[PDB]
């Protein structure tokens, strides 16, 4: 209702947004790490079976 | 009309002026108290957010 209340609400919203920033970065890191593990294993198998 | 009448009128005017004195002091007190409540809440929120 009051401007001070909406200021507090906007501060809380900004805090949530910063948390979302951190979480998005961590999710990207996890996805890329899993992809790297899988692709390195695939490359290892392919190299073993390709230059025999 | 007569001088006695204007003396009575001036007395009434002075009484009203004194009442205005009291009311102005009370209005200042109320405004400052509300401002203090609001600003103390703002300071509390600001300290909680700033030094986390």
């Amino acid at each position: 209702m009051s401007l001070l209340e909406v200021i507090i609400v906007l501060g809380i919203i900004g805090t949530i947004a910063a948390g979302v920033v951190i979480l998005a970065q961590r999710a990207f890191d996890s996805r890329t790490v899993s992809e790297l593990v899988t692709n390195t294993n695939t490359i290892r198998v392919a190299m073993k079976d390709a230059y025999q």
